[PDB]
């Protein structure tokens, strides 16, 4: 079995090495926590890492893999930011003991053969412009969960639809893992942290505050009902320079075939130039 | 408090969480969990899977009995003999039977499912294009519920076996897949719950499938073409046997190599009953 140096960052690229080490750790009684990422780590990811680290007796595994299957054909895969050196430096500073950095060949030795087919939610919202996106996400997450076999897996609420779909995967395939959703980390003005924020020039960055301002205005207007909430958000978005809204939807919290009855989630997707930003917030209709 | 488990007796659990809990507890006690997935209506073919599982040192055998709606065509006619199935398992010394309801396996209906690779559209996938997605989806679920060290499948459903091996490799599953040789009647007919539907004329003609395959296996010293031609000749000597396919492939069901190990598969309809068989072939 590959060496593991306690209290230091151990980097493994072979799926078999991390599987062997994770198993050995679990057998000694350490609880394995998994934070799946595509690198280009920011404070939002660090919040996931810290949530994992606080679980008593845990050992944290952060996977970094820019999964080709979740990118739609075009230049998106090549355009994804890659900052490997900064990513590992941040994991070392956070006290993470395991980084799993597999190659494309090790993850997809047989190309796209057996894959995960998500439920109907994968075709909506983000699945509109990217129809095969979530099958890519669920397939890689299922594989990472089988490789690492964590007790808990951490995902951010920022990518809410993804989080809901991962909970569906876990329930539907009877996976023995706890899915932990971590609250969205935001800049001082409210902008949700994202690796795509680096593509906002100064003006677009100023204008981008409208997504969070619209959502938070809606959450408070919600005491007056769904129409008030949606219209408050639309007014903020309509007053924002250079913000092109793709969708603004208020749905039941499970985003499924259920109507909004009290508790919901308000989701927005907008483009600033070529940069597509997403944000979402909890909404409680009629609650002050 | 983990549910109760009585060593040496057949412990029947219908709730997924219960068998999940018991399997985990037994694994920690020094037992190796062996899973034998079935749809009930057990016969000697299934007992051979049970016996293969039981022989592993430290084994605790879990036989699942679940008529999976997802692998049926677009069900109620499927043989269901609960008390008798359990009686057979009891006689074999099986300690765990998992008998879930459809609602328990699919509490949210069909939502997230497994999409097989292209092999699922070939051979058996011709007539039943959604069949293997149903099989892999339920098998993945059973593997996650039970978390067995080894899972056993019969070679009679060879394409199913190959697809399960693809599922395990593709999803990085930590389970060993064990294929068990086909159990056959005295004249070679592969055992199947469908054999009883054959009338006398059909039952006599059905021997042609196995006879065609064994003839091919021996004709193979003369090449792939000789093997295929010998099998076709045997099938052609039988009345009322509508051959759906007779194909020679490599062991993973890809194209058959110039020479080496392969698998010959046949499927045919006798009246309204569809029969399948297959055999290892060594070319040359």
């Amino acid at each position: 079995i590959p060496a593991f140096h306690p209290g230091e960052l151990n980097v493994y690229s072979a799926p078999g090495d991390v599987a062997d080490v994770s198993r050995a750790l679990r057998l000694t009684g350490r609880r394995v926590m998994l934070v799946p990422t595509m690198g280009a780590l920011h404070e939002g990811h660090l919040a996931l890492v810290r949530a994992a680290k606080r679980v008593p007796g845990s050992v944290v595994v952060v996977s970094i893999f820019v999964n080709p299957m979740q990118f739609g054909a075009g230049g998106d895969l090549d355009a994804y930011p890659r900052t490997p050196d900064d990513d590992l430096a941040q994991l070392r500073a956070e006290g993470v003991e395991i980084a799993f950095t597999p190659t494309t060949a090790a993850m997809y030795p047989d190309g796209l053969r057996t894959t995960v087919q998500p439920g109907p939610l994968a075709a909506e919202l983000e699945g509109g412009p990217r129809p095969t996106h979530f099958a890519g996400v669920l397939t890689v997450v299922l594989k990472l969960l089988q490789i690492v076999r964590p007790d808990r897996v951490f995902f951010g609420e920022k990518d809410y639809q993804q989080l809901v779909l991962i909970r569906q995967l876990v329930a539907d395939f009877n996976l023995d893992v706890a899915v932990v959703g971590v609250p969205t980390v935001r800049e001082a003005d409210g902008l949700a942290m994202s690796s795509r924020n680096r593509y906002l020039d100064p003006a677009q960055r100023a204008a981008a505050v409208a997504l969070s301002a619209a959502l938070t205005a809606a959450a408070h207007a919600a005491t007056a009902g769904a129409q008030a909430a949606l219209d408050a958000a639309r007014a903020v978005l309509d007053a924002a320079p250079g913000v092109a809204v793709d969708y603004l939807e208020l749905r039941d919290i499970g985003l499924g075939p259920m109507p909004l009855n009290g508790s919901g989630r308000l989701l927005v997707a907008a483009r600033l130039g070529t940069t597509r930003l997403l944000d979402n917030i909890a909404i409680e209709i009629g609650t002050f």
